[PDB]
């Protein structure tokens, strides 16, 4: 009730308590300051996935649990540095505690309308999420498995998320782009199998289906490692999202084979066979995209959720590949206009060819690569055309000077524009060999040191943080084949079927699976939680050591004694 | 094998000062150098492929049009039709002339 | 404006680590003087 | 003297950018206007003819820049 006025979150409150109608309601002079208000303007920050932190009464001294919690929000949403980072160190669960801070300090510097305030609360956020890595290093170095363990875990002081869901949310890229964090988004790529056994051996076991019984390949969890259950090996080997991966990309390649031959043969006035199964494969690939749009596995907005659709890149290509070949087909059936749905189709083949550089993206060395071409293909257009209209400058210039004016239409232009495309690809003597050093002169120095000073500028800055991107860039691609069902593009219709008819009448619309997000119980959070409080003491101690192992505060200490000492010996 | 017998020529020049580092160099630049030659491939089956779909009818020809489509797309690579002509050759220059080509001054100048 | 500027600058260059040890060897100067005087 | 004259152009940029994170339009009103101290100049006209590269330099005065440039219309 006592917030001072001058910061942004007061208007913000003193706005909302005024859009209660429930205050109306009761009396519209005098003004009530209730709790879940608060929880409402939190909620607007923190955002939309999180549920309201203190809850509406539907109705001596009480505690609501955790008040550690709410006295640092109460001295973060008003930016006193000293005090969050006192009450800080008193907290119970400090690895959420740091990101939630860094997300509503982000969120609120964004809104600011000012100038000193808003780049103080950047610094504060950054600073959080140093104290994040700091506390998560220390709990990474001491034990492997129980630090994997901490990141997963829903939490209940802060609305029901996750960690890593935070991280993400707040857009931290120094958070994910540790190595324990890395470590558990390849741990969980790899999936039930051991992550040591290489591409090659799971080619050739994908490819060999007896391989698998035998001693080749990896396991973990060696209960299934040691004891031969054949069965359940090949669904574990068969649920493993790499597999699944390259599933689909040996289903695509024969889809797209097929769709070449049919293209270059098969192209008949008839409705035909070949033509069909590709129209079959197709709506399975729109079924599938449907599908994951339609997933939403906590409640959210139908608009938002369009947005974030949207707002993807494969997902717009693939979206207008899909609309191509809807309008190929359309050309098709009227035979008047075949051969344009033949080029259509065609032109539908270099769209669904150019998908196939998504591969690359998963690999180490080669997705930063792919971010910088992103890059260069800006300058890469306005250069393009200050080359073609110099090239059809000298074409216009020459084909005037050396030819006289002659209505020809389609022999001398065309034979000039070949003349400039032979150009372009790679007493007349001395007007000859004028003409041929000017072409030389410019177009074999000039432009090609402004593309090579160009796409090295740019490259230079590119390629520093194109690997923190790429870091951050990786888990939405395990998120979304770990949601993914098994089966390739002909038969997830059958994987389809099944959940489409079990979700209509009595079932869950969308659950979260027990990899990215469980609930532990309380019998292992107590002793986790206090693991994780012992650590935070153990980092604090490191890190007022090292900061007093600095040499100017050094310097400050010796100046400070021997100020002391010039006092004492003006006392006596 | 006589390409095999000539390859080992090729271990005379680590004993040089200058030369064997260099060789160190591309042992770690193949490695990149295969996964670019992949995309490469790809894309220009991608546009001959589409060429040769737009521009000759279905003919169940053998070898003729086959090695002649091949050949096309070799000369391609190796380096009212007014309006579609301009507008494919100034695709194929945008793409090829350009695109790749800074992949791999990128990808070689980061490896070395 | 101005008068709030140059406050911050005369801080910032009080604050400077070779400024610090000018400081400390005038302190020990007149100390060393003072000592000498007893 | 060029040691003096780089000083200055300093307390320049110090004493602009000073009011340039305070009030963002005021500070924009400050170039144009006419100055009867020095001549009936104004300070823009001084800065460009002094060849002073860090004070146009600056993010404010490139935003006025911006603002003329995108005339009546929002930018
Ligand atoms: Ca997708």
């Amino acid at each position: 009730e006592n917030l001072d006025p001058s910061c942004l979150f007061h208007s913000k409150l003193q706005k909302v308590l005024v859009e209660d109608p429930e205050r109306p309601a009761c009396a519209p002079a005098a003004p009530r300051l209730q709790m879940h208000h608060v929880a409402q303007v939190l909620r607007e920050l923190l955002g939309d996935f999180t549920q309201p932190l203190y809850p509406r009464p539907r109705h001596h001294v009480t505690f609501t649990m955790d008040p550690i919690r709410d006295l640092l929000i109460w001295a973060i949403v008003q930016n006193r540095r000293e005090l969050a980072g006192i009450i800080w160190a008193q907290s119970q669960d400090c690895i959420a505690a740091a990101l939630a801070c860094s997300k509503i300090l982000k969120e609120l510097s964004k809104e600011e309308e000012d100038t000193d305030s808003s780049e103080e609360m950047l610094a504060l956020a950054e600073e959080y999420e140093h104290r994040a890595i700091g506390v998560f290093t220390e709990c990474y170095r001491k034990d492997e498995e129980r630090a994997q363990k901490l990141l997963t875990r829903v939490s209940e002081a802060w609305g029901k998320t996750t960690c890593l869901q935070l991280a993400l949310e707040a857009k931290d890229m120094k958070f994910v782009s540790h190595g324990g964090i890395q470590a558990f988004l390849t741990k969980v790529w790899w999936g039930q199998l051991s992550v040591d056994n290489g591409l090659w051996r799971v080619t050739l076991c994908m490819l060999a289906f007896p391989l698998l019984l035998t001693g080749l390949i990896s396991f973990r969890e060696k209960r299934l490692q040691d004891v031969g259950t054949p069965a359940a090996r090949a669904r574990a080997f068969f649920t493993a999202p790499v597999v699944v991966f390259h599933l689909n990309i040996l289903s695509y390649f024969a889809f797209l084979c097929l769709f070449a031959y049919v293209l270059m043969v098969d192209f008949q006035p008839v409705p035909s066979w070949c033509e069909c199964a590709i129209y079959l494969w197709l709506f399975s690939l729109v079924c599938e995209e449907m599908r994951q749009l339609f997933y939403d596995p906590d409640e959210c907005g139908l608009m938002k959720k369009a947005a974030l659709y949207f707002s993807d890149f494969w997902n717009k290509l693939d979206v207008g590949a899909i609309l191509l070949f809807v309008a190929g087909l359309t050309c098709r059936l009227i035979p008047a206009t075949l051969y344009p749905g033949r080029v259509i189709l065609s032109l539908d083949f270099i769209l669904f060819c150019l998908r196939l550089m998504h591969i690359f993206t998963i690999s180490k060395t080669l997705g930063p690569k792919i971010i910088i071409v992103k890059r260069m293909m800006k300058d890469v257009f306005f250069f393009l055309f200050l080359l073609a209209v110099w090239v059809v400058s000298f074409g216009v210039a020459k084909q005037a000077i050396l030819i006289h004016n002659e209505r020809r239409v389609d022999w001398l232009f065309r034979g000039a524009v070949y003349h400039s495309y032979l150009t372009i690809f790679g007493f007349p003597e001395w007007l000859t060999v004028l003409l041929l050093c000017l072409y030389l002169l410019f177009t074999n120095i000039l432009l090609l040191n402004l593309l090579i000073a160009m796409f090295n500028y740019t490259f230079q800055q590119v390629q520093e943080h194109t690997d923190q991107i790429w870091k951050f860039q990786r888990h939405d691609l395990i998120e979304e084949y770990h949601g993914r069902p098994a089966a390739p593009p002909p038969f997830i219709l059958l994987s389809h079927l099944q959940l489409f008819i079990k979700r209509v009448v009595l079932k869950t619309p969308a659950k979260r699976h027990k990899q990215l997000k469980n609930k532990l119980e309380k019998n292992e959070e107590a002793a986790l939680l206090s693991w994780e409080i012992y650590l935070k003491e153990n980092y604090l101690q490191n890190r007022q050591f090292q900061q007093k192992q600095r040499p100017e505060q050094k310097i400050e200490d010796i100046s400070n004694k021997v100020d002391a000492m010039v006092d004492l010996l003006d006392l006596d």
